[PDB]
């Protein structure tokens, strides 16, 4: 009884469109009077080598934007660049906007993600910006311009649009801004991102997620001091723990009577002497892509 | 790159509601003029070991049942019990009923779970009916009435409505013409699921997602047949292949060359000599939640 959820994504799925320029197709998100998508979708197999998006920008008009909201044709009377992605106007206000954020999440963060292909939705899953500000989604062809998001109340805060896998087959985009997170550009040429580490706030929110469900043969009456456990975290590519980090845990550490410091010392002790054949959660790995706040939700 | 992923949930969102008898609130579908729900909603202490639901049903006048959907109360204009669901006619078609049909999930197919609370939903996650016919799932109390279902097209299959959770963790329900999967009751008292076995055929397309991923440490040059393969599975709790199960997973030994009755005999082996702490796919245990079409449409 604790899995990865993903938020209902109908508020999302009533915002995803269609938008094609010539032959390459995407997806779009339509809000208000706006459709924001992927500025690639001007692109035609120059997307390698030598993308001048303002040369190939400017020569394009209103009419080479083919936007469908499901059967209906949108026509764009406008258009502008906002950094990676295109902001086309459109004559028609989705009637279905939500209430709605454009946020930029930080590494550790989670986030839903609907993948669309043509338009059309087709799947949801949770996933985490990664420290090195790739994701590891799940992506095909066709899938850019879908989005990621979280909501809070009635409101869709969306954090993450889609635009290209590295050849590693982890992902990479941008907010809602068109800014990418990383250090990557949308063109078609190889990229590496920067070593990836283990979130490790997150490991111990869900090592809490854990005992608060029963699961406490790694917990032991040893603890350990901050700068002492952060010794250990370099050792296994765990990125270090900041007071601040302890105090977003106080929740949880209260709920369960284990110091944060206790935890650290129970991890501390998985990553030495490994598993050893046991389980948490149903899972032999220190699972990573909870956040505090997931956990507390569940 | 292989992960669970849930069906978009927004068809199903616009059919969830909130239904309340006194003191006891869980969630209704609503599909047209239908609201759809667990019959316990009408107990009250009464679901210890012996509610007489036929008994408490008679003495339940419509205006009892208080329906909410979302800001707005509905009317119930009628009702009936179907096995261990209510029907509640109420006064207004629902205007976001979607093109729909109510299938029973057979063991080892999967579903998503809209996880819900009091009418709003909260959470989407993929499920398995397990061979013992319970799911894996996350419930908490006011869960019932939430509701599992698949996407085809633009066509919903509704296939599980949850009731209950079992002592072991596990959980409970009842197709959408209210009959229990498995031989649970909804009475609150002793039960406890059967032995659960593992989902070989979901096993064997996990191994060949594995391979598609680059990973091929386990396979071996040994040969089985389906019947020496099945007679080896029963031993370890595994569930026997059928004829159909070979069939299905011919797309994905096509794709890799490797033949269904050779992954069988990879299989054998890691359950007769164990893993010895090498992983597959990262993990130490073999996943059983995967299907063959899951691993076909992530490639
Ligand atoms: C994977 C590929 C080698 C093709 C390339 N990657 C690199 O060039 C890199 F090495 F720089 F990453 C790449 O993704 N693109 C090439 C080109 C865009 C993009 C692209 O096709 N986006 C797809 C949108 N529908 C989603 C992708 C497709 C497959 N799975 C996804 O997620 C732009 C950078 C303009
Ligand atoms: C777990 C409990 C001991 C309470 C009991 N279980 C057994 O009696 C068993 F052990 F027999 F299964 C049980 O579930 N119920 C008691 C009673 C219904 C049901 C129930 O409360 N359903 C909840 C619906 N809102 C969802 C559950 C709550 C907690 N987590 C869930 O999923 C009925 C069988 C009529």
């Amino acid at each position: 009884g604790f899995r990865k959820m993903a938020f209902p994504s109908g508020k999302v799925e009533g915002c995803m469109v269609q938008v094609t320029c010539g032959t390459t197709t995407l997806n779009g998100l339509w809000l208000d009077d706006t459709v924001y998508c992927p500025r690639h979708v001007i692109c035609t197999a120059e997307d390698m080598l030598n993308p001048n998006y303002e040369d190939l920008l400017i020569r394009k008009s209103n009419h080479s934007f083919l936007v469908q909201a499901g059967n209906v044709q949108l026509r764009v009377i406008g258009h502008s660049m906002q950094n990676c992605l295109l902001r086309l106007k459109v004559d028609t206000s989705n009637p279905k906007t939500p209430k709605y954020k454009f946020v930029r999440i930080q590494p550790g963060q989670t986030f839903s993600v609907l993948a669309c292909y043509n338009g059309s939705p087709s799947g949801v899953y949770q996933c985490a910006m990664r420290p090195n500000h790739t994701i590891k989604g799940s992506f095909l062809n066709g899938s850019c311009g879908s989005v990621g998001f979280n909501i809070d109340y009635d409101c869709v805060s969306f954090c993450y649009m889609h635009h290209m896998e590295l050849p590693t087959g982890v992902h990479a985009g941008t907010d809602l801004e068109g800014k990418f997170y990383g250090p990557f550009v949308d063109r078609q040429t190889a990229q590496a991102a920067g070593t990836d580490t283990t979130i490790t706030l997150n490991v111990l929110a869900w090592l809490y997620a854990a005992v608060i469900n029963g699961d406490r043969w790694f917990l032991n009456r040893f603890t350990t001091t901050l700068n002492d456990f952060n010794l250990v975290a370099m050792k296994y590519n765990y990125e270090p723990l900041t007071q601040d980090h302890v105090d977003i845990l106080g929740p949880l550490s209260a709920q369960t009577g284990i110091a944060v410091l206790d935890m650290c010392a129970a991890l501390k002790e998985l990553l030495q002497n490994g598993m050893n054949g046991r389980t948490i959660l149903g899972s032999t790995i220190l699972e990573d892509e909870f956040t505090p706040f997931d956990v507390v939700r569940q």
